[PDB]
């Protein structure tokens, strides 16, 4: 069943405890979300630069980066309308945690990087969906719009991993990262971030 | 205010540069492609550095998207013309100009933006020098990129004035003009879009 459904692909749902913390501090959530959109754009560019002879990756990543930059700009606009000031919010543990599972040897270092991307995007999709019933109208609508783009990016990242890797080795990678990702989501965490664990 | 391009710049593109470029248009295309990418990349690095300057962040996010569209257009054109994706290392020009930037704020930022204005202004002037010597499709593509380069030159300089200091900008402009002219007029071992004179 190539490219499963979001809840099938993921190892756990977003905890209610995370949701409660998120609702109690929507301003730091927004700030971190803004930063996540940007980071996704910059990650895409770093991939283009590392894999500069991989034409398929380059063309998908350049387009993806533009989409993520639109989202970054939209989060900024919404922050502006609602009087949310900018302030520094350092990166959470999640994406680094997953990047540590990545192997050091090409070409498998690439397929793993892309599987990690598929997980980040799948989780963002699931987590937006968990959030939107609890938000005000304009925020819920914005986040609903985003969750649909996250589902496409999840597919995009998995398709690209299959473009450069073998079914079995990917299936192995997905199993290893699934477990690591569940642990980061379910484990306790000393901070609120979009992809933090339970506080 | 904002000077016209030839007035802002310290010299025209030498005729010897143009001769070299026309004899090696595959390398020029690949480098051009890389420059569009590097411009998006630089724009993102600025957002990450100046992650609280709202005007900077909004201009730079938009600018990156536009630069990535151009990255993609040059790739399309490379594909139609059988230009392979071979690595071409970065020329001296951009890093030569950055060496001029002072280490201290808020003047490190102004400096960086004026370097930005010079790179964009030179790209505009150099595309215009090339257009009349190129085939139909390249001529039209490079002509369509002139307008945006002039606008980006405008944008960077306007943003410099947002964070300066009429006198301080004027002194920085005078200094970068000199170095930039020297980077363009001096002999260079490599053909790039922003290389100096051959030999
Ligand atoms: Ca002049
Ligand atoms: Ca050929
Ligand atoms: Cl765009
Ligand atoms: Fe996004
Ligand atoms: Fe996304
Ligand atoms: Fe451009
Ligand atoms: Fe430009
Ligand atoms: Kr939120
Ligand atoms: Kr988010
Ligand atoms: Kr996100
Ligand atoms: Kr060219
Ligand atoms: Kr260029």
């Amino acid at each position: 069943s190539l490219i499963p459904e979001i809840d099938a692909f993921l190892g756990c749902p977003t905890p209610d405890a995370w949701i409660e913390a998120a609702l109690a501090d929507q301003e730091t959530l927004l700030i971190d979300h803004k930063n996540c959109e940007f980071k996704a754009a910059s990650t895409a560019l770093s991939l283009i630069a590392k894999y500069n002879t991989h034409l398929d990756l380059i063309n998908m990543m350049s387009r993806l980066a533009r989409e993520e930059l639109v989202h970054h700009e939209q989060v900024l606009r919404l922050m502006k309308r609602r009087g949310v000031p900018l302030r520094p919010v350092s990166a959470g543990r999640y994406a680094s945690g997953l990047r540590r599972l990545v192997r050091a040897h090409e070409p498998v270092k690439l397929v793993d990087t892309l599987v990690v991307g598929a997980f980040i995007e799948a989780r963002s999709c699931e987590r937006f969906a968990a959030l939107v019933p609890h938000l005000d109208e304009e925020l819920g609508r914005f986040y609903h719009g985003l969750l649909k783009s996250e589902a496409r990016h999840y597919q995009g990242y998995l398709k690209l991993a299959h473009n450069y890797g073998d079914e079995a080795d990917i299936a192995r990678r997905v199993e290893l990262v699934r477990a690591a990702e569940m642990e980061l989501i379910q484990s306790p965490d000393q901070e609120l971030r979009f992809h933090s664990g339970i506080p």
